[PDB]
Parts: C-alpha cells; structure tokens; sequence
C-alpha cells in the first residue's frame, strides 16, 4: 500500500496513480517574487461559527477531525471561489524536525506542519462527486511555526493520545476551529490537487501567508502516533509530507501587494 516510508513513498506512487506526474500537481514552491497580485481577487469569507465536529480519527496516514457536512453550517466563501464550499475534515503535515514539515513551501522554506481545512463544492451534491470534478474542492493551508503555543490546539493535542495507532477514532464534539486561524486572512491561491493518492486534481488551493506558532511540546505529541495498527511493529508517523511538484503551466495569484 502507498504510504511515506523509503519503499512505498511519494516517489512511487506513480506506479499506482499515474496522475502523480500530472499537469497541476500540489504541493509546490511558493516563490514570493513571481506570484502575481490579483486586485480582483475577494476577500476570504470563513464562516465557522455553527460547525459541528463529530469525531476525530487516525488513518494510518494522518489524523482526521471530522465534522458534520449535511447542511451549511461551515462554509468557505469567497476569495477566488465561485458558490459555497464546505468543511469536512482537516488535518495535518508534519516532520520529523522542526525544519521540515510542511507540504508548500514559501521560497523554498519548509515549516514544521501544515494545517489542511478540506471542504467541497456543494453543488455537486456530495463529496464523492465534487472530488470528480475541476472545481470540487477548495483546501485552505495554514502554516505552523515553531513557537508560542497556540491554545486553541490544545484540545486536539490532548486527545492523541486515544487514537495512537491506524483505525483508532475517538468522540470530538464541541471543537471550535476558528481557534486555527491565524490573524490575517491574506493568501495565495493556484489550482491544484489532493496531495496523498488518489492525487485528483480537482482542488483550489488557498494558502495563508501568515503562519500560526505552536510551542515545541504541542508539535512533539504529534510525533508520537503511530502509521501501524495496534499489535503491529511500531513506526513512528513522522514526515507524511510530500515534496514539492512542477509548476507547469500556471499561475500562483496572490491576494495581497
Ligand atoms: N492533503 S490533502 O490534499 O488536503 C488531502 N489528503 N487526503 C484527503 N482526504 S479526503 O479529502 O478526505 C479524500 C478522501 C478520499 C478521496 C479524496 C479525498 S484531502
Ligand atoms: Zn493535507
């Protein structure tokens, strides 16, 4: 099966999903001196304030927070957006050492962790359709750097420690994720896709300039999950990032000058 480790990493997945040489692959560099400011770009419109999580989850690849999508509750607007698209998962990218970690990079700087706010496209319906489809999902990138800590984070630091290994899943309500977002809103955006197989390419990509800190401690309980189930031997889930792809043929637009 694909995961991250020297056998079955990023740089086979080809071999399986062949769309991993794709013309709009993600992540990729952010270089700060060709993005493009876009003065028609809108404003982001977040609007988390009725989101319901349900349940948070360990993969095998990452963690999940899922949240219930069967209404309008919270919904990304907006910026380069076309309709309302909405929250379903997030989850995090992270590494081994505080120097590595993220899946974009901002002129070729890497940061510990990146944070992805999934959401999908509500006029297709569902998100199995919307994944089908250029514009179904929108993935907004938030960076972390290693600091302060962010108390907001907290509650989902201490739960880790319930869904150690892959299939575990754990009851989270009442988790607020406006309590991940950075102070500004500005951001970069390019059209992409999914960066774990299958790899669609089916995503815009929002990415927040401004990165969020967390305290050295929060990122370290990350490390300890595990990428194994229960019973298995233990491998540690550290570096479930994948490096940067071509650019190609487009555009990275920016929101801000
Ligand atoms: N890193 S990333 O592009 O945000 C994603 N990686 N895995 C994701 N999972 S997911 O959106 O739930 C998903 C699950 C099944 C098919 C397509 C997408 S999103
Ligand atoms: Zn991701």
């Amino acid at each position: 099966h694909w995961g991250y480790g020297k056998h079955n990493g990023p740089e086979h997945w080809h071999k399986d999903f062949p769309i991993a040489k794709g013309e709009r692959q993600s992540p990729v560099d952010i270089d700060t001196h060709t993005a493009k400011y876009d003065p028609s770009l809108k404003p982001l419109s977040v609007s988390y304030d009725q989101a319901t999580s349900l349940r948070i989850l360990n993969n095998g690849h990452a963690f999940n927070v899922e949240f219930d999508d069967s209404q309008d509750k919270a919904v990304l607007k907006g910026g380069p957006l076309d309709g309302t698209y909405r929250l379903i998962q997030f989850h995090f990218h992270w590494g081994s050492l505080d120097g590595q970690g993220s899946e974009h990079t901002v002129d070729k700087k890497k940061y510990a962790a990146e944070l992805h706010l999934v959401h999908w496209n509500t006029k297709y319906g569902d998100f199995g359709k919307a994944v089908q489809q250029p514009d179904g999902l929108a993935v907004l990138g938030i960076f972390l750097k290693v600091g302060s800590a962010k108390p907001g984070l907290q509650k989902v630091v201490d739960v880790l420690d319930s869904i150690k290994t892959k299939g575990k899943s754990a009851d989270f309500t009442n988790f607020d994720p406006r309590g991940l977002l950075p102070e500004s809103l500005d951001y970069w955006t390019y059209p992409g896709s999914l960066t774990t197989p299958p790899l669609l390419e089916c995503v815009t990509w929002i990415v927040l300039k401004e990165p969020i800190s967390v305290s050295s401690e929060q990122v370290l309980k990350f490390r300890k999950l595990n990428f194994n189930g229960e019973g298995e031997p233990e491998e540690l889930m550290v570096d479930n990032w994948r490096p940067a792809q071509p650019l190609k043929n487009r555009q990275i637009k920016a929101s801000f000058k």
